[PDB]
């Protein structure tokens, strides 16, 4: 593959093999009291600062130099320009990749097929703004003359995870907005338990799907429309309670949605990069279009940072390169994202798609099979909860796990004169300090003796109380989790993912891996009808189906 | 380490190095149409069936025999009996391990220090039953005479994840129960946004903590109590709105809760094994004590299955051994848990603690450092959602990821004459089939030809459409997700975790790895007050603190 043949990558791998056992964080910090200043970036967005402290990583100045040289050798800057200039860098599908245009507040022209896309981008934004003002003010009325109290987004994957994550993260900014609900699973309990809590007269359904053919979403949509029409009866009332977010006007029309109720986006908006488009309507209804615009503006700021900053001081580039170091030299399978913020509780789940569906790939641009690792498994839970669930393994298991710890300095809820947030910050700081420093046999022994342990209780317990440490982390600290700041943070990780894919020579913007499961499900669906045994598959699929048919009738 | 020296383990590794390439699922199924029968288990619990289909794994009959021989050599059965008989198998803390006693419906004596624990277990269970009856019926009144409409569990980790996951999973059984809320994070957002939706006069707070000293929980509990007393003003009203679930009577009383309002458990109940104890009180309040007893009864059924079934057909043993194979021979770092059930959306998060905190260890019983892998990173999201988020990487990334796919045959919400559940079942089946079979270059070339692609376009796209497959899965199908069935399934995984830990020679039941972070946070807390710069830690900790202090005033 490209990367394995690259001379700067080989230089990196060789340095790693020779100097690996020289990378100990305790000794690195004891030896260089300027390590924080040299291995961190402080960004002023003018709407909050962002400190990206990457100094608790297993790197030296030489390692960072070699990584930046790898980015240059792999052509990261030229690929970036291709994206921003509207070239068809999604080469398997022959499409541009222009989520950056969706938030291009500067309205600099971006040409696709020789045509500036920004007028169309701004036309839809204007339509979203109008619609949100009317719904939130109460001017948009239901079929019995009532204001909308509940907005229900029906969509899955990229049509769900983004808006859900953002409305959870920005819940303090939703005063005066309708309640927002997210229905995504085809599993009928999802729509069933939602609809049981809603009044058809004051519920607005948003049907979100790029192609508008996804079975889960269309089936949920028909179930909601049947439920609505059982109450309203009048088919003309659907135009007051159903809108669609999509690129497929025909399928939206055939589903029965008023064409004036379609909020359009384009084929160069990837689903996992789509919350910035019409797909974000549920965000703008919930927290208002002004806050949605702030969210776009934060992403736009980080877009310009990525575009204008020399690589050695460029935040998404450095984050991407530290990942390459741990993925392709240290061999770490996973990457944990640990926001110390309850409002960010769906942030890790969002970048499970954003990261893993982008870079969970194995074919390069030349059609060649990679001979190296690509994207990691992303996971995580908010702090401090994770400390009492799985940090045991991070501290004392047998896995190397690069971790990003994130926290806002200022809380949305400064209760008890800031006591809760002070403890939260103390734990945020302590855990990365603990992961780095550990605790030696000698230090553990002195503690046990001071505690009063007998020589026999001490010797039995001692080895279990040792922390080997040397476990690397990023600490990402920002002034406050505002709409703007969330936009900048999400964009920062979007460009991290971009840079890694360019280095790996893969396509971060296609997803051919979802097709096989969809084909096979289409063939099994009809076979579940009737009680006849199935013999048309492998023995396991047959046996599972036939067990399902046996127990479908059992009375528990 | 014990495992590395084990002759059966070394035999496993040798076979792996020599016959790895024989393990292709497409060929194995084509060569043995009885593969499903040979590598699956059916369990009749009398309250539903459980099909544990492990045939889509990279195993042969020889591999399973070698794996079962490993469990024999490592003494799994003798360790099991030590657990069930009340011996102090949590050897670093000198404690028994008796979550199986909490659900011992047979009331067979289980002795700790020569004294039966079941009379006390059943005394607490009886107290839980009476309390749930009084709260749920409205006979227990708040300080202004209203019935309780909201129960708020305040706790973290083991005192949070289990009860939350079970009340989410059993929501259909909660008619007639109060709403339940879970406050766990110290982050003031969590308690603040909960309290804003509640009325002190009809809210019952459950302060859940084994030691009753966990800082997040005691801080949250004091904040809730201050909020409550701002409305009630009368300290005597606390006795009507605050109860404690704990082992520490002294600290519960110092917090100001009536001893009569304390539901006790015992030191041999691990936090991540504690939903079966008084810690489960919010479950019983929400779905009723009868449904809580069914939950316990299902775990009890699985306990007996684990105890009496030969290893070669013993569900948790087989799941454990399969994981050993992927962890210690193939080197897989993670284990994905994928319930095709929206009600189970917190199931994977629960076993993040249950698995990772139990087996995320590196010191053996003999005090020696392991020289092999131990517990995996557990993760997952409900299907079908995950298909549209990260399955791309499972199908076409560069990682080998063992997955457990779970689903109930019968849905709690058979809307549209079962259409939604039919589609869900079809995806559940299709995804493991796709993971196993993949799609070859020739198979994908044919699809592209039929799609009308130019020869140039076809050749460009073809390798991107290939699925290498041979990706193993477990499929766990059960009749219906009832309280009983949930208990059986959770107990199954508890015993899987037990077996793996014994094989690794680690202590599944301590958690010394949480102490360091607690110590260092205690040191940092008072340094955060004031605008004075901190320079007493490493340069990063100092720089982070000083940035926090700088940005604390920014507007
Ligand atoms: C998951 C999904 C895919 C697509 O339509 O492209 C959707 O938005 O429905
Ligand atoms: C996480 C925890 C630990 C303990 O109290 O032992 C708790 O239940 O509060």
């Amino acid at each position: 593959a490209a990367l394995t043949r690259d001379p700067q990558f080989q230089k990196l791998q060789q340095w790693y093999r020779e100097h690996r056992s020289e990378l100990n964080l305790r000794r690195l910090f004891d030896a260089n009291k300027d390590r924080f200043n040299h291995f961190s970036l402080t960004l002023n967005t003018n709407h909050g600062h962002i400190l990206v402290d990457y100094s608790k990583n297993l790197v030296t100045e030489d390692v960072m130099r070699m990584l930046v040289d790898l980015a240059k050798s792999r052509g990261v800057e030229a690929a970036r320009e291709r994206m921003f200039n509207g070239e068809k860098i999604n080469y398997t599908e022959g499409r541009a990749v222009l989520h950056v245009a969706l938030r291009n507040r500067s309205n600099t022209p971006i040409l696709v097929d020789g045509k500036d896309v920004m007028p169309e981008v701004n036309k839809v934004l204007d339509k979203m703004k109008s619609f949100c003002q009317r719904v939130r003010s109460g001017d948009w009325k239901g079929y019995t003359g009532k204001t909308i109290t509940d907005v229900i987004n029906i969509g899955i994957g990229g049509s769900d995870l983004g808006p859900l994550m953002v409305t959870e993260a920005l819940k303090p900014y939703s005063s005066g907005g309708p309640r927002v609900w997210y229905v995504s699973n085809i599993d009928g309990t999802h729509i069933a338990k939602t609809l049981a809590q809603l009044n058809p007269e004051s519920s607005l359904f948003i049907i979100a799907s790029k192609t508008f053919t996804t079975q889960e979403t269309i089936t949920n949509a028909e179930t909601a429309k049947e439920w609505f029409l059982q109450a309203a009866k009048d088919p003309s009332a659907v135009a007051k309670h159903f809108v669609a977010l999509s690129t497929n006007t025909t399928k939206v029309k055939e589903f029965g949605i008023d064409p004036q109720n379609m909020f359009e986006f384009w084929d160069w908006v990837g689903g996992r990069y789509s919350l910035w488009s019409a797909i974000g309507l549920s965000i703008a209804l919930h927290v208002g279009f002004d806050n949605f615009e702030q969210l776009l503006s934060g992403a736009h700021w980080m877009d310009q940072h990525f575009r204008t900053t020399p690589l050695e001081k460029n935040a998404p580039v450095l984050l991407a390169l530290l990942g390459i170091w741990y993925i392709n030299c240290f061999g770490c399978e996973t990457h944990a994202m640990l926001p110390y913020d309850q409002y960010l509780h769906r942030f890790a789940a969002y970048f499970q798609q954003g990261d893993m569906e982008s870079n969970g790939k194995y074919i390069t641009k030349s059609g060649t099979r990679v001979d190296h690792q690509t994207g990691p498994i992303v996971w995580g839970e908010p702090g401090t909860n994770g400390q009492h669930a799985f940090y045991q393994l991070i501290h004392q298991g047998t896995k190397m796990i690069p971790c990003d710890f994130l926290i806002p300095v200022q809380t949305q809820h400064p209760i008890r004169k800031g006591l809760h947030h002070k403890i939260l910050l103390a734990n945020f700081l302590a855990q990365t300090e603990a992961l780095m420093r550990g605790k030696s046999t000698e230090e553990a022994r002195k503690e046990l003796q001071a505690a009063g342990k007998s020589p026999e209780d001490l010797e039995r317990l001692l080895p279990h109380k040792v922390f080997e440490g040397n476990r690397p982390t990023n600490s990402i600290v920002f002034t406050k989790l505002t709409p703007f700041m969330l936009g900048a943070l999400v964009a920062m990780y979007e460009h991290k993912i971009f840079v890694q894919g360019i280095i790996w020579d893969i396509n971060s913007f296609d997803q051919w891996g979802v097709e096989l499961g969809k084909q096979l499900a289409k063939k099994i669906e009809p076979e579940l009808d009737g009680s006849a045994q199935v013999t048309s598959h492998d023995a396991s699929t047959n046996g599972l189906i036939n067990f399902i048919k046996q127990q479908r009738e059992a009375r528990v």
